């Protein structure tokens, strides 16, 4: 589960939350 604020797409949100926020990284 990656940690948030960690660069990811919307399109593949890897978040342990699921969630990327509108700057590209995990929640």
């Amino acid at each position: 589960c990656r940690i948030p604020n960690q660069k990811c797409f919307q399109h593949l949100d890897d978040c342990c939350s699921r969630k990327c926020n509108r700057f590209n990284k995990c929640v």
